[PDB]
């Protein structure tokens, strides 16, 4: 329980936990300052930070206890949050004429991706590469859908601020999420051990997680503010 | 109390606890995002997830402590929630002209069913089969009421979206709940030696619980959203 | 702190604690769906469940710790709640032309009753019968006031649903509360034995408490709903 | 950690903690039931109970642990709350037009009083009587200000219910607070040991505290209710 | 874990924690009594106190445990809060025609300052002076920006109460914050050991922190108050 000055992992847990708790409060308490239709999109963003805050709190204690943060445990959060973020694609293009078919697709993809991930990392480590492959494919499909699929066409039709915030999402998916597949390579045996192996990811996980989720949130909030002021 | 990767029960407690906590927040915070008439129906759906979240949190810790989740302890939650879900039949058809008699019936049935269950499982295990039988009968009665009784006739009279959402609820009762009677068979000795597959009932309980209750919620919420936008 | 199936006291603490927490949420979150005048009556009903929920949580832990629930400790809750329920008489007859004098009387009576009770049970057990007697007298006074006193006359003058809900309250006072004086008889030495074998007082306390308080709540809520819809 | 029936200090901590938590909820949840300008006055009353509830909870645990409640520790609460109560003078006479000069004065006086108190009781007990003297002077100043100073003149100018509630506050300051100076006399050596010495105030502290702060609250709330109905 | 009367650090943690928790409640609960536009500025001020309250709670326990408060641990809070205060410049000049470029600048500067601080104090103590220097420069830049830079000119252009509140903030930055750089000097070896060395700042940190943050809050709140009374 004693703190050390050089414990940079410790620090990043405490910061992340605190920043997620603050963000969660910030979206929950901002909900009320918006027009009827936007609220739900904010609300869900809050949820996302909220689940993370509560899980981070747990992890923050665990690391202080045992000085080890097992990667699979993160999945507890990811399997819940990653889908919600996908749902956030529906809420942005709902005004543009998005169909529940898209919703279902996204959720399906996101869940499969995270379950396959979890199987690769926890359940079946011998055959982890294949699970990786499946998850990879589900990721690519999601990234292709959002970049060149129906979602982009709907966004371009809508145009304006709605388009912009879409793109930034896609960047966050493309660049922000990329760190997670990489960490898998460093986590599981296979043909990618040489390229990525032995890297300390905890700090990168703690910073990235907070950035990713708070980032999404701040985008959707930016979209709401730019839509009310004009 | 360090966690292990292969502890799939552990994982499902943490996920279920987090998903129930999120849903509870989601309905509590969405309650205000509808007109006054729907609110109570949402509110109660939230309550359902809320009671589950708080109980799951307790169970989640217990399993982490002693690595055993006694089945009777689940009843703490079920005796409270199963009635509320039944109440949810009344709240949908209240605008269609439902009578409190129906509500009282449902509550009565649901309570008896769960108490009989609890007697079968906790106090009197030798004569568990009879209690089973009584609970069974209470189940059947409720399924007959909702499928062919006055509830569906009132829904059809109202007609449209109110009907649709009703049916899906009946499916959730019919198919969703079916896992609970089965687990009883696997729990008590008698004329049923029902043990099916290598799957651990705890895991099925943790996933099912969350599905069932989050399911309910999503349906009621879907009904409210499709009724307000038009 | 492992639970047993046969620990029926345990079970009733966990259920009671959970049901009180749910009810407290249910009144707090329903408060806002009413006209300005009703709110306070609901709010206070919630407060009542709220104090109980928080105390029950403490008792629930204690019993899990030491497997003994000292009766005097319940008073911590009762001395706070029993007065509020009395206030609930004032809040429903306030529109009928109740005077604050009545409210003060009620509070006074209820406090004296509970303090005398606490003196009987905690400070001097040798003199417990006399304290009993005094508490008894305060009970009778309250029951006579509400059944045949000014409160009934004001309710009958008002008439309608406001009257009805009054009666049911009086039943809850008359029948619901009766279990508490009985338990005293079983708790303290004197001229009364009140064996009441078989049933465990704790269990009757846990179920009764929840019934009494949730009951009150449901009544006041029923009154508000039946008065607002017309 | 085991409870005793004869532990009247224990009891009063648990009651006080619970009653403060209830009141805090009661003002927070009632805040919305008033016109905009009363809200702040309620809010602050709640804050007062809230800080007390949280400190009482801490003290309640401590006493259960070590069976001793050091008087200086209470100051943690008093230094925060006593100023807020003073602010409550400003918020009631905002109708008739009080000047921030009065606000600042009150806060200044109250803080000095409490700091001098803390110095008398914590750092230098040899020099305690002088600190007493200084605190005394700050008290007297406050009591004379509110009884015969500008505050009374403003209240009389305003007249009506606003005046009434003022007086009762002055009584609470005059009579309610008087127990605190006395306790000092019983706590520290000096020239007042003879008059007041060896007295145990814990029980009197626990009851008084709750009375004083819940009292203020009930007054401000009474003022708001009597000002909206007319 | 028993506390002593002369433990002034202890006392200041408990007061700070309590005062921050109260303030956080006070802004969150006041938020709704304002027009749409001001809310966000209050909200964020509350967030600031909120993060501090939760971190102070942790620190408060730590000191009670180990009787030592490591300086680097404070950074957990500062790295989150110091930026938000800077953002508070944007929210007050937003209606005056502030550009997000200014907000980004401020955040950038504040983050750099705090990171450089953290590097100086945690990871690289040998080269702490250079990090100091860099942080210093980031501070100076911020102070010159707010005193003579774009921010001041924008505030003067939109004079009145918005200007006043600006100045006071600058004072709080100039004078309030100054104690943090000083503490660095007392913490790290270099050319400033002679001037500042061996000083105990814990008590000064705890009082300053609460003043600084509650101060900010009270200013923004004051600005909102004198903006509604037209
Ligand atoms: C897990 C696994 C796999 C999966 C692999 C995956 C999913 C690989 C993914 C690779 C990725 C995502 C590569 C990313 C490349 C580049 C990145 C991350 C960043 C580029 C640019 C940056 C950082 C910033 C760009 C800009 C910003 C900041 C915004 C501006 O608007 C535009 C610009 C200046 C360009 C298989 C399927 C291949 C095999 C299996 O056995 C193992
Ligand atoms: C899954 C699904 C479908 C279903 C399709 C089909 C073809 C389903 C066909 C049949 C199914 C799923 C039947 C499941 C039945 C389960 C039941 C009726 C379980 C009842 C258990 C009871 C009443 C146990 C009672 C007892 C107990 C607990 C202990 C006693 O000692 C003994 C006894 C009285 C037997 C679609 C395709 C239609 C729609 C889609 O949305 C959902
Ligand atoms: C109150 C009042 C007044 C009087 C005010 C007085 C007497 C004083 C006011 C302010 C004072 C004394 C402020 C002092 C501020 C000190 C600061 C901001 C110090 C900053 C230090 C830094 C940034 C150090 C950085 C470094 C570090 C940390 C390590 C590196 O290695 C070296 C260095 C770069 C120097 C008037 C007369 C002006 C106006 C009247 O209206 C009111
Ligand atoms: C008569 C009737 C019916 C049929 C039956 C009903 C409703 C019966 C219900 C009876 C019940 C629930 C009676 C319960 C009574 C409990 C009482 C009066 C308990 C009082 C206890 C006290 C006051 C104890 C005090 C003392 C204590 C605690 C210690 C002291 O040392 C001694 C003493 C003063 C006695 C219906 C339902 C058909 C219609 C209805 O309108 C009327
Ligand atoms: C009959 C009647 C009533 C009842 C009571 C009446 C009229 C009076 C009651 C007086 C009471 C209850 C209290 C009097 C209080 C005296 C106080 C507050 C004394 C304060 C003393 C201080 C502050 C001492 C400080 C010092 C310290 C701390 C130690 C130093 O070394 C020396 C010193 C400076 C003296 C009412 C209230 C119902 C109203 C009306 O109906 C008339
Ligand atoms: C807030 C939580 C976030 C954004 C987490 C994201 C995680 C991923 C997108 C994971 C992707 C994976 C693959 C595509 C390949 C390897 C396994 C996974 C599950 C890490
Ligand atoms: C979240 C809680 C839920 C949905 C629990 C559902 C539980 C049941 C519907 C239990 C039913 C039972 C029978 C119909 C027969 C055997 C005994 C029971 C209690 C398991
Ligand atoms: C929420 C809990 C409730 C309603 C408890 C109520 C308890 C009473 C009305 C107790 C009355 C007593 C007497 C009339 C005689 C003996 C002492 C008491 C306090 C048990
Ligand atoms: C709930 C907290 C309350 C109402 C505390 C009030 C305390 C006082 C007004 C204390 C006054 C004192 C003096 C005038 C002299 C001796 C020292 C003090 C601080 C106890
Ligand atoms: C909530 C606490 C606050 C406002 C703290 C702010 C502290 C700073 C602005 C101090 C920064 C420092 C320097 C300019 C020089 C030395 C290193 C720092 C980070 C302590
Ligand atoms: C550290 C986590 C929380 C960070 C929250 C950032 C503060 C929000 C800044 C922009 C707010 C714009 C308000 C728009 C409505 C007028
Ligand atoms: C462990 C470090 C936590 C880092 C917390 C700060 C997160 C801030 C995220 C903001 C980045 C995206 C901004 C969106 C652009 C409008
Ligand atoms: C939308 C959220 C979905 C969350 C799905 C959680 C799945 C967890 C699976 C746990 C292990 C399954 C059995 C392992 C092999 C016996
Ligand atoms: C332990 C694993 C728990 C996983 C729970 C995931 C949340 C369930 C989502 C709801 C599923 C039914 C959808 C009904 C559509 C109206
Ligand atoms: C006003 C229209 C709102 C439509 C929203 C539909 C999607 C909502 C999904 C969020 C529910 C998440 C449940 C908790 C996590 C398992
Ligand atoms: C909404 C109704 C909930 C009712 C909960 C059940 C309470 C009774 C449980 C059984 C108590 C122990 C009985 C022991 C008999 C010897
Ligand atoms: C606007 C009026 C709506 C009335 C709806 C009927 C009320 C039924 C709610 C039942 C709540 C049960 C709470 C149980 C707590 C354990
Ligand atoms: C272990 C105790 C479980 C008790 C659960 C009680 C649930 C609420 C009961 C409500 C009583 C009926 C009130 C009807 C008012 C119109
Ligand atoms: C309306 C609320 C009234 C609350 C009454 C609280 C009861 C206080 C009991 C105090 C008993 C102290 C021990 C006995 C004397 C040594
Ligand atoms: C609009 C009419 C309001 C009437 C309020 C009567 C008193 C309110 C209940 C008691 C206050 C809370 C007590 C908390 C426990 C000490
Ligand atoms: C430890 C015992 C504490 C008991 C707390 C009871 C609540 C105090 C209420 C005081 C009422 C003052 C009069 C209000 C007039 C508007
Ligand atoms: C709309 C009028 C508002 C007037 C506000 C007057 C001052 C309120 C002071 C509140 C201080 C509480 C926070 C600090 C205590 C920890
Ligand atoms: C550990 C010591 C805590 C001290 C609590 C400080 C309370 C707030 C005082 C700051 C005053 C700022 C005035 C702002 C004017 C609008
Ligand atoms: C404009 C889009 C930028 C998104 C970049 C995300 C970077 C996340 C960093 C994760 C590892 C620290
Ligand atoms: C400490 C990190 C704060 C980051 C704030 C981002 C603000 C950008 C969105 C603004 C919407 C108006
Ligand atoms: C439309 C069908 C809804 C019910 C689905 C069945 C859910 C059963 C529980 C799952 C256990 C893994
Ligand atoms: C318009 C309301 C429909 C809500 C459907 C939500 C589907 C479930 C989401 C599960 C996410 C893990
Ligand atoms: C209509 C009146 C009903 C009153 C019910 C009170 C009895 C239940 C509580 C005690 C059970 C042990
Ligand atoms: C408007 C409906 C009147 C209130 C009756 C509610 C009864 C619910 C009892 C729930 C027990 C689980
Ligand atoms: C007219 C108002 C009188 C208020 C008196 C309050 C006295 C509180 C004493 C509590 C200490 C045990
Ligand atoms: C309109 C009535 C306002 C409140 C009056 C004071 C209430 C006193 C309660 C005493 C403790 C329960
Ligand atoms: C507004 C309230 C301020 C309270 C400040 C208390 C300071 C106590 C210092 C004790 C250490 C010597
Ligand atoms: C109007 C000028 C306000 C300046 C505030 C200074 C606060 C100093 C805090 C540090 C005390 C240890």
């Amino acid at each position: 329980v004693r703190l050390a000055a050089d414990d940079y992992v410790g620090f990043t847990f405490f910061v992340g936990c605190m920043a997620m708790m603050a963000a969660s409060a910030f979206f929950f308490l901002s909900m009320s300052s918006f027009e009827r239709k936007w609220r739900t999109s904010i609300l869900v963003s809050g949820l996302i930070t909220f689940i993370a805050a509560v899980h981070y709190w747990y992890m923050r204690d665990y690391w202080s206890g045992f000085a080890e943060s097992p990667v699979f445990f993160r999945y507890v959060d990811w399997v819940l949050t990653v889908p919600l973020m996908c749902v956030e694609f529906y809420l942005i293009l709902k005004v543009a004429g998005a169909k529940k078919s898209l919703m279902w697709k996204l959720i399906f993809l996101s869940v499969v991706m995270l379950v396959t991930g979890y199987f690769g990392e926890a359940v079946d480590r011998g055959n982890a590469w294949l699970w990786g492959l499946f998850s990879g494919v589900a990721y690519f499909w999601i990234v292709i859908e959002i970049w060149f699929g129906k979602a982009k066409k709907l966004a371009v039709a809508a145009g304006g601020d709605v388009l912009a915030a879409h793109k930034t999402l896609c960047w966050f998916v493309l660049v922000g999420w990329a760190i997670y597949p990489i960490g898998y390579m460093a986590g599981t045996p296979g043909w990618y051990d040489s390229i990525f192996g032995g890297w300390d990811l905890n700090v990168i996980y703690n910073i990235g997680d907070a950035i990713n989720k708070i980032g999404f949130g701040l985008v959707i909030y930016n979209l709401a503010v730019q839509a009310t002021n004009k």
